[PDB]
């Protein structure tokens, strides 16, 4: 096979480019920032807001800008001096002294939340320090100040990662300003004329870079892949005031030091700013796409970098007329972020690892992550196909890693074989599952992300929900509390999942104190709905003394918040042999120890029924302390260490399930899959197209008269598939393998 | 020396009673041996043991507001069973006091009280019929119930399988007829009890919250709880005095029943004041009567002790001769010992003389000595006057090793008293525990059921257990104290500990800038602040700061609002004064050193150790604590978060500890924390034991010190004296040594 593969080229590397193009079956080449001779489709990456220092050096007040929050400084008398730049990278960020600081900045008493009157502070003429007087001693104070971004965040990251030393730093520019906007469009018009051979303009990306701010030690300081920090200017702020009827505070951006993280329950000012920016971004993206098209070229957008304000999952994205979106793939969730976008002709995955020396260094084996990423993306692709794949970075760097080079040959062949055999259509999905949160559709597959593709200690127990779902045999949608409150719950939905910690966009915050939301979900489950809550689902703090999870009644579990310690909690015996946990292997010795130690007997002020030893066997990630069964009719499936990890509760005709956390693994995907079939009273439907081995999965393509079976592990796996007729069929899959039937 | 010892006795056991009295140096006997020359204690139970009275005045039993289970409405009607979740042998809905006046039906989904016109109480079953309500909401009734079985007598019946034995019905002296009966009966009992020297009141008028469920298990307990203290009469009177009307909700408290862990509300404090005035007047009368009859009056610190408030000003005005209480551990010893307003104090030690521990094959002396050692370390810091045991002497007599053990304990209790003159050891630092309650709950923080710390509490209770026998002076202060008067200038260290939104951390008081100013200024001037768990926490006040004093202690807790900000952890300092006595684990240290620290990665911060150093039991985790800057000293920061840290703050210091279960090592850890945080490292060595399993008590007046072995194993230790000289000791099992 050949094709559906983009190769990155490099100058003075003609022979090996040609050799790798042949080896990997490349049908497009993405040129550096014999490619003509190969006669493949040509992509040129285009950088609308950088790569022209000779422009922006003449117009330095037109760089993009950001509100920055200083460290908190303690007043030891009725005065404080606050250094502006001590905690920031001075090669990236410069305080804006041009735009009246008393109009644009804010000094805040963080101990009280009060804005300090601008009459009480002065900016030092000679150093980046604000002097404050007439304030309370023993409070903490900060400045929120406008800063110019004098180094493109991503180009800077590239420089630092590659140790480019004294190579000139690229200064970014902001097309909000008419001079720069005219420059960008004029320059693009000429580039088009000067680039007759380019087939695809790969905009990498457009106008506003996601929040990416570095510190005084040259480390990342603040990151949010969705963040709008790097999008302000005196002019845009003043224009916003005229258009929206109110003036944004610096606080509306720095957000008490949260910088409007996507995890924060979204505020109207955030939504308004997104609306303001997107109208402007989309208008200008449309013009770039129209120019590309008139020049006989395709317009392709990278899902990342300067993608702020594009909103690929908001209505109207299709009207931009972008031909394609290409995105970074490191797993199934990030695959689906790209694959599910409706408004384009085709999609492309640029697989991790990027060809940079942070991964490609002597002693490291990149083929391991390479194939791990593929296994995770592969299951997602079977559920929602992407048209094309490829890689990025220095081809000469990857070329020196023969094992990885072989791994890419394997992946590329298998990608093509999957497309060829499936005809590029999605596998048949078996249940309709809706993730409910504050954002809904606009953040499809985007819940729980902070840095793209990089879940961490704080997030992985929830990101694992999406990762499991990304390659699972169900149909997944993303809905918001606004949707549910305006329209109820759609009659085709089988299961609603609500997951995350308390007081976030993902659980929903005080929306759970809205009686109409509680009524809607309760009535729907009672009628045969299924509600799966993960971590602190439906949580609303200090609304009811005795109830933290507002839907504790549904899922059978609440979290003790140290207000109800007088109330003895009684745990019913765990049911170790249950549909949901059927695929969990428990060590015989572990199960014996659990059986032998028994359950706590009631003791004053200590409740009773908790297992003295754990049953274990499931990685539930981060604990939720002191979860407990609300009554003895809930079924406990895991309740180790004196609290609950896993429970199911009958609620009228439907069911609630509680999961304390769910990091991704093949086994946990199976656990969640059993949860969805069980909670919706569809246990009967599970058998058809199931894999006996928990670490393998099946994808059924009725149209092609076909099914495949994938091994989700780097180990050999034997498995038995059950067809819809009842008959079984056996497989012996090698490491990371696939078979078709 | 003889005496300071109370012996239990029983019918037909005169011979052995005299023998053991002589062997143990007993000077008191409790329940024909009435004719021995000993002080005679008789228990008195003012609110029970008189079913002949109360069965003719059943509207005068004590009452309690009860909260039903939450019932889901699936239409505009809902029926709420009143009694399905409660023990019907203990509790009965009050049908005499107009339910529409005294009860509340609540929509828990909205918090609104359902109007009287929308509900009725079924005439024939204990069910409330609600109509005109919203489908898919949860509803509850808060109803008055008579308590028809004394809760402690009930507990003993259930625990000891007393079967068909008559249930004792309790009664409430708030009603004048019952009150008059209680006093007339006592007047007559005193007349009829000439050989009684000490009336052991067990206890007085109101039982601590103790409610059982339909399965005969405990449902709700609070050793401090005021639930079982209401009546229509008392509720109306409170309104008369305080000028506002209490709701049933002021008692049920959303299902929390006013747990001492709840940040206290004005209505709770007003109720305590209301109740305590009544209880106190009536206790004084009982004590006055005892005294007029030539008897002493002794209060049990427990059971019906609600409203006595032994740590509140004016307790001394009662004229109680003594408090006796249950010795469960060091903390519970201090609860008794520190009470200032009585003439003497008495501990009832373990084991109780009962077949549950006194059975063939068991060795009760182990528990006996465990109990003594736990109490003894506290007694050196705050002496108690007397010891003793309870239960069946005939059972203890059958265990000769146990008898020999008690002989030793009693002799040692008296020896300590004699050598020290009943004076507290010198304290080396002044430590104040700061919470919502302060002095009125001295040694009482973190308790739910007496002497029964559990998963949710032990990480904080260990603070008190550590301090209970520690060589420092401990006081309990409130936020109200600090706001009114500032921080007393003799205090060296303040400790604030507990989870967020509890009386122990303080709740929204930490958003009051005067509190923050006062504490910060005081630390900056050389004070020491030790915060444990979620100290100074205030939820949703500042987006970027959860612990309001994170700047002092150098640690905050990530609340998933600030995930965009990379957290950078400085390298841990494994060799430090604070952790100098933590047992080293060479293999753990080796693997930790070898694995190194995480390098910065986007969205993941950096600097966290890849493997844990470990070595310290911090109890329950506080997830995602992080250092606020890189100048904080991390002492333990395993598993991507912080357990132990110290931060300089002007002249003073802050220390963060995520949790502190009691142990010898952890009490040493806390002790080193106190000396270090107060810049008193140079003062640490004076009057100290090198071995953490031993403790030192200095009596500068008596020109004396002792060193005690807190374990049942031999312990060598070196004691350092004020002048820098040292002395080595080889302490036997449970031993003690005295020196000049
Ligand atoms: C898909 C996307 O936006 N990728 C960017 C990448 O370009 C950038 O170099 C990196 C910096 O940390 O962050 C993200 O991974
Ligand atoms: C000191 C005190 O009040 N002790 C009581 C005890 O009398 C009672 O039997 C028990 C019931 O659970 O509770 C407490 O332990
Ligand atoms: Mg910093
Ligand atoms: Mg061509
Ligand atoms: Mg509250
Ligand atoms: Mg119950
Ligand atoms: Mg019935
Ligand atoms: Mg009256
Ligand atoms: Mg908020
Ligand atoms: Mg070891």
């Amino acid at each position: 096979s050949t094709g559906r593969f983009t190769l990155p080229s490099e100058e003075n590397f003609a022979e090996k480019t040609k050799e790798l193009a042949e080896l990997w079956g490349a049908d497009a080449i993405r040129n550096s920032d014999a490619v003509l001779a190969l006669g493949k489709k040509i992509y040129n990456a285009y950088f609308p807001t950088r790569a022209h220092n000779e422009w922006i050096t003449l117009h330095m007040d037109e760089t993009p800008q950001v509100y920055l929050l200083t460290d908190r400084i303690l007043a030891e008398s009725d005065t404080v001096d606050i250094p502006l730049m001590e905690s920031f990278f001075a090669e990236q960020l410069k305080p804006n002294r041009d735009a009246d600081p008393h109009k644009y900045w804010e000094v805040v008493d963080r101990t009280t939340g009060e804005v300090v009157d601008s009459a009480n502070w002065t900016l030092d003429a000679d150093e980046d320090t604000v002097h404050v007087s007439g304030v309370a001693a023993w409070h903490e104070y900060t400045v929120s100040f406008l800063a110019y971004i004098i180094w493109d965040p991503v180009e800077m990251y590239n420089h630092l990662t590659n140790d480019w030393g004294d190579k000139e730093h690229e200064i970014p520019f902001d097309i909000y300003h008419p001079a720069t906007r005219k420059f960008v469009f004029d320059t693009f018009e000429q580039w088009l004329k000067d680039s007759p051979q380019t087939d695809v303009v790969r905009f990498t990306t457009f106008f506003y870079q996601f929040t990416l701010l570095f510190d005084e030690k040259r480390r990342e300081k603040v990151v949010d892949w969705f963040g709008c920090a790097c999008t302000v200017s005196p002019r845009a702020l003043d224009d916003f005031e005229a258009k929206y009827g109110y003036r944004l505070r610096p606080e509306d951006f720095v957000d008490g030091g949260a910088y409007n993280s996507a995890w924060r329950v979204p505020r109207k000012a955030q939504r308004d700013w997104i609306d303001f920016l997107s109208g402007f971004v989309r208008e200008n993206v449309k013009q770039l796409a129209d120019m590309s098209h008139a020049a006989g070229k395709e317009a392709m957008m990278f899902l990342g970098d300067q993608w702020i304000g594009t909103e690929p999952y908001k209505d109207g994205f299709d009207e931009l007329g972008l031909d394609a979106v290409v995105g970074s793939i490191g797993d199934g969730t990030t695959t689906r972020m790209i694959a599910d976008i409706p408004g384009v002709k085709y999609t492309e995955g640029r697989f991790l690892p990027y060809f940079f020396p942070d991964t490609f260094y002597e002693g490291n084996d990149p083929s391991i992550e390479g194939l791990d990423n593929w296994r995770k993306a592969r299951r997602a692709i079977l559920r929602s196909p992407i048209s094309r794949m490829g890689y990025g970075g220095y081809l000469s760097l990857a070329a020196k890693f023969p094992k990885f080079v072989d791994t890419v040959t394997h992946i590329a062949n298998e990608f093509r074989d999957i497309h060829d055999r499936t005809g590029g259509v999605a596998a048949e999905g078996e249940l309709n599952v809706a993730i409910l949160n504050s954002w809904g559709k606009m953040r499809s597959w985007m819940a729980f992300t902070v840095a793209h593709a990089l879940p961490n200690k704080q997030t992985y127990s929830y990101y694992g929900i999406l990762e499991s779902l990304s390659g699972m045999r169900v149909n997944v949608r993303f809905i918001s509390f606004d949707d549910v409150l305006a329209h109820g719950i759609d009659s085709d939905i089988d299961v609603i999942i609500n997951g995350g910690p308390v007081d976030t966009a993902f659980t929903g915050g005080d929306v759970w104190t809205n009686p109409k939301l509680v009524e809607t979900v309760r009535a729907w489950v009672r009628g045969g709905g299924a509600f799966v809550g993960v971590g602190e689902p439906s949580s609303a703090p200090r609304f009811q003394t005795g109830r933290f999870f507002q839907l504790a009644d549904v899922i059978g579990v609440d979290e003790e918040r140290y207000q109800t310690l007088s109330v003895d909690k009684y745990f019913p015996p765990v049911v170790p042999d249950h549909f949901i946990t059927a695929d969990v292997p428990v060590d015989p010795a572990a199960r014996e120890a659990w059986e032998q130690a028994g359950y706590r007997i009631p003791l004053s002020g200590c409740g009773g029924g908790q297992s003295i030893k754990p049953l274990g066997g499931i990685d539930f990630g981060e604990p939720v302390l002191n979860t407990y069964p609300v009554n003895e009719n809930v079924t406990l499936l895991r309740a180790d260490g004196g609290q609950v990890q896993l429970a199911t509760n009958d609620y009228g005709k439907g069911r609630g399930v509680y999961i304390s956390g769910l990091p991704y693994s093949a086994a946990n995907a199976r656990l969640l899959e059993r949860v969805l079939f069980y909670a919706s009273h569809n246990e009967d439907k599970y058998a058809a197209w199931s894999s006996s081995n928990p670490e393998c999965e099946v994808a059924h393509f009725p149209e092609q008269g076909l099914y495949c079976v994938i091994n989700n592990t780097d180990q050999p796996q034997k498995t038995t598939v059950t067809l819809a007729d009842g008959t079984t069929e056996d497989f012996d899959l090698p490491d990371s393998g696939i078979a078709w039937r």
